[PDB]
DNA sequence: CCGACGGCGCATCAGC
DNA sequence: GCTGATGCGC
DNA sequence: GTCGG
């Protein structure tokens, strides 16, 4: 990280616009600048130098000038000191508490962990779990633990049915040394863009994972998407492992590669690829890649049998997962 | 200069 | 009791 | 906040 100082500043500014100002587009503007700067191979020595990069405009070049000259940013100091900004920023660290709830609680005097505890009755099931594992969720997951988790999921899935295919994606697939969570992409021959809805395809797998006490809690659960909490088995007398966030998505089999691309990310990568795909006349989502008509109507789903196929369609140089960390 | 910047599955609950 | 509205996360 | 239109 030749420009870690600057990108950290841009990221903190982004979380502020998202959590406090509730301006999702400023949030995204800051992350775009941070991302583009993180890819720049030279140590930025001024705002004008950074200004050349797409995503970095007048205001960010100015903020960059102050940071290099002073080593800090006045705007961020004010933010850090402000009681409301700081409280809301802290509360959003709880899974289940977004910008709205955080602002709502603070206006009522609930601004700290203790307060959430005191007013637990006011929290919904998701927020209560988030409070319960506040520390655990902020811990990173060592890749070694991820592998152990990967073995258990594929194995338990296999038990339900040998034709299920579970693929760990997200940062893990990108080869990360550690991950914030575990993202599982699931498929089965019986569920395709046609099929006719197969009831409990995800339920069975979720159910099994709960059976062996791997999944300890549920945040959300439907026919195609599961968000929960899981935990590696604890030897016997040793220290329990930290509880971990787990997301599982069941997608149609014939849409596997678009799904793998999407769920492998990174998020910014997805944003980039989709915008680029539009420049080339295509429209991509997590399920398909379609050409855009002369008028604007999206055509039919094009065939895809590898991630590389998608890169080919948009004339982009294929990039291995480890290179999609933008 | 102004306005697009992605869109959706799931849970909750205000308004009736 | 129901559902349209909104939040949340990704 | 930024950039293309
Ligand atoms: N807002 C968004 N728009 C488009 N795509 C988005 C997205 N948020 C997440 N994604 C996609 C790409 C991520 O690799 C993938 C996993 O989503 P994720 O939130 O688990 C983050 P990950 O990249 O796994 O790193 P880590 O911090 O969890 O270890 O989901
Ligand atoms: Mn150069
Ligand atoms: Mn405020
Ligand atoms: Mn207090
Ligand atoms: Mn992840
Ligand atoms: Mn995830
Ligand atoms: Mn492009
Ligand atoms: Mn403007
Ligand atoms: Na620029
Ligand atoms: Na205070
Ligand atoms: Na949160
Ligand atoms: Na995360
Ligand atoms: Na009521
Ligand atoms: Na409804």
């Amino acid at each position: 990280t030749l420009n870690g100082g600057i990108t950290d500043m841009l990221t903190e500014l982004a979380n502020f616009e998202k959590n406090v100002s509730q301006a999702i587009h400023k949030y995204n503007a800051y992350r775009k600048a941070a991302s583009v700067i993180a890819k720049y191979p030279h140590k930025i020595k001024s705002g004008a130098e950074a200004k050349k990069l797409p995503g970095v405009g007048t205001k960010i070049a100015e903020k960059i000038d102050e940071f290099l000259a002073t080593g800090k940013l006045r705007k961020l100091e004010k933010i850090r000191q402000d009681d409301t900004s700081s409280s809301i920023n802290f509360l959003t660290r709880v899974s289940g508490i977004g910008p709205s709830a955080a602002r709502k609680f603070v206006d009522e005097g609930i601004k700290t962990l203790e307060d959430l505890r005191k007013n637990e009755d006011k929290l919904n099931h998701h927020q209560r779990i988030g409070l319960k594992y506040f520390g655990d969720f902020e811990k990173r997951i060592p890749r070694e633990e991820m592998l152990q988790m990967q073995d258990i999921v594929l194995n338990e899935v296999k038990k339900v049915d040998s034709e299920y295919i579970a693929t760990v994606c997200g940062s893990f697939r990108r080869g990360a040394e550690s991950s914030g969570d575990m993202d599982v992409l699931l498929t089965h021959p019986s569920f395709t863009s046609e099929s006719t809805k197969q009831p409990k395809l995800l339920h069975q797998v979720v159910e099994q994972l709960q059976k062996v006490h791997f999944i300890t809690d549920t945040l959300s659960k439907g026919e195609t998407k599961f968000m929960g909490v899981c935990q590696l088995p604890s030897k016997n007398d040793e220290k329990e492992y930290p509880h971990r966030r787990i997301d599982i998505r069941l997608i149609p089999k014939d849409q596997y590669y678009c799904g793998v691309l999407y769920f492998t990310g990174s998020d910014i990568f997805n944003k980039n690829m989709r915008a680029h795909a539009l420049e080339k006349g295509f429209t991509i989502n997590e399920y398909t890649i379609r050409p855009l008509g002369v008028t604007g109507v999206a055509g039919e789903p094009l065939p895809v049998d590898s991630e590389k196929d998608i890169f080919d369609y948009i004339q982009w140089k294929y990039r291995e997962p480890k290179d999609r960390s933008e």
